[PDB]
């Protein structure tokens, strides 16, 4: 298309598409639970990447800046599902799952608001609050066979989720240090790893079984 | 009102209104669970039909085409609740419920996107993806007293849910073969049967009891 | 800011901010569950109050009337969480929780629609329907150590939730008897009490423990 970042968006679409199908066929045939959640994640990401590529999930924000809003719609559902996998994995109580999913909702809802805000400076305010929520989620993940995989995914989550605020911050969504074309690439590479990459470790693992 | 399809919208409102109340009084007095879910469904449909009739749930989409977006808001909640009844009925695991509700969310979210897309051809793309999700839900319903009712509702679901993609496809939302006035009528007749019609079979049945 | 009601919005922000933190530190360290839900509530309210104050959660509605839509986004999540605390407290079945949360969703969704409607008279129609849903929730709360606290919070809920329809009705959202500046103050005072005020009674109580 007429947009440089189309190929990354096309790439995200295919890669997320391929993973859903792969996860879909592997799942035939707790494990069920883990397959259910883990397949939904790239499946949802797949529709939002397609929406971004076709231009539906793109809007213009004055502060006129092109903002792909559709990833927040993605992240609103797929990140709590990712937390649930982890939660599942270690039999998290309902208190902690609730806490996590709530902070997650706050993390993404405020990121969206930051994304769509029309006063430049206020954007970072929302960035920080959202970061605070991320840091709480990461904190819960750390302080409160299976315990081996969990440590893996937890490390993966930490390294991958901590990259998003940075990319948004320096990217076209934030201070505009790095152009849209490049922050779209970074998000795609994070997203494929955080979801497809995350999925294979979990799903290729016997930790998911009773 | 100045719109031909007002009477179908008025009709949906009343019929969905009447059912909520009927379900509401019958429910006094697992069964509770089945009454809770089953009454919410026309209750929600009732507010969205009212919203369409008063014109709040109507918008214009260039590709300028009048689109009733409010039914997606309806379907986003009422179709997963319908799946839950079924799930309930056969003690579905949490894996399968999750799978179903996720594909359902994808089914409606993509339908909405198709509904609001401004490139004609892309609309059908979203139609197909949404159809794919429907076909997966229908597949789960089939392959994985009470077992008698369930077969009934399952047949009902299959016959009624399979009609929606067709009406959207040939209707004013899709190729525009059939005018808005008529696709509004078809959706109303499907909606009343899928919810009120569905509700009576389930609720007049002893399968709902322990 | 240039808006009279900024100070109430600033006040809501701080007070809701302070409560989240307070609840956050107290929670370290069923109880977990009660802390999880109860801290999320002002935490969410905190972001929406901030959004209103910075102007993101404010819009203009013709019928041109300034409408703070962001509180519905707040109430959509925080009021069902408040109901859940109560539900928790008395071991409500899943049927009743579902019923309550569904009517709650209807209560707020219709209030929002009323809030955004462009035909003056229709607004009250949506007001009434939303009120009907409130009255059903209040009805469930009444007709179907711990039983002592519960009665307290239930009384509190009843007195505080019943005030919202009145303020909306006479306020700038409704008939415009009382100016925006004043209905913003009333909502803030209700919100802080319904959430922070509600939280302390519950959280300072041993009813939350096994
Ligand atoms: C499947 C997609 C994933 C795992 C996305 C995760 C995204 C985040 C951890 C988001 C973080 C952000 C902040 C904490 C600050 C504001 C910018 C965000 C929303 C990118
Ligand atoms: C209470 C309302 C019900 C049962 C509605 C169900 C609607 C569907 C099964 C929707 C299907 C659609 C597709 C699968 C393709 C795109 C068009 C839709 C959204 C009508
Ligand atoms: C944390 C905020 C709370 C407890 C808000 C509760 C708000 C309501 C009980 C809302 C009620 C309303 C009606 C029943 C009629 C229409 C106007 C509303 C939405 C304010």
């Amino acid at each position: 298309t007429g947009r440089p970042e189309w190929i990354w968006l096309a790439l995200g679409t295919a890669l997320m598409g391929l993973g859903t199908l792969y996860f879909l066929v592997k799942g035939m045939g707790d494990a069920k639970k883990f397959y259910a959640i883990t397949t939904l994640v790239p499946a949802i990401a797949f529709t939002m990447y397609l929406s971004m590529l076709l231009g539906y999930g793109l809007t213009m924000v004055p502060f006129q800046n092109p903002i792909y809003w559709a990833r927040y719609a993605d992240w609103l559902f797929t990140t709590p599902l990712l937390l649930l996998d982890l939660a599942l994995l270690v039999d998290a109580d309902q208190g902690t799952i609730l806490a996590l999913v709530g902070a997650d909702g706050i993390m993404i809802g405020t990121g969206l608001v930051g994304a769509l805000t029309k006063v430049y400076s206020y954007r970072f305010v929302w960035w920080a609050i959202s970061t605070a929520a991320m840091l709480y989620i990461l904190y819960v993940l750390f302080f409160g066979e299976v315990a081996s995989t969990f440590k893996v995914l937890r490390n993966v989550t930490v390294v991958l989720w901590s990259a998003y605020p940075v990319v948004w911050l320096i990217g076209s969504e934030g201070a505009g240090i790095v152009p849209l074309n490049i922050d779209t690439l970074l998000f795609m590479v994070l997203d494929v790893s955080a979801k497809v990459g995350f999925g294979l470790i979990l799903l290729r693992s016997r930790a998911i079984f009773g």
